């Protein structure tokens, strides 16, 4: 089962890629990849996370533009949905 975290992250990069797919009728949001050593792994963020939300905005209420603003400051939260650790 895949549960629901919160990450605040704060500072350069967040060392992590993003995917986007409508595809359901509703846009998505996946981490691509992450830098290992990065901002956002150190945090816990994983390859294959789902953004749920940026900024407590949800992936569907999203553009570009915005997504590109928010990861530029010098702060960011995400709400991810994540398969647990095995």
């Amino acid at each position: 089962g895949k549960v629901t975290h919160s990450i605040h992250i704060e500072k350069d990069t967040y060392g992590f890629s993003l995917s986007s797919v409508e595809e359901d009728g509703i846009r998505r949001l996946y981490v691509n990849s992450v830098k290992e050593t990065g901002l956002a792994s150190k945090k816990g963020l994983k390859a294959g996370d789902e953004i749920l939300e940026i900024n407590n905005r949800a992936a569907d209420a999203l553009n570009s533009s915005m997504m590109e603003d928010f990861f530029s400051q010098p702060s960011v939260g995400l709400l991810v949905r994540t398969y647990p650790e095995l």
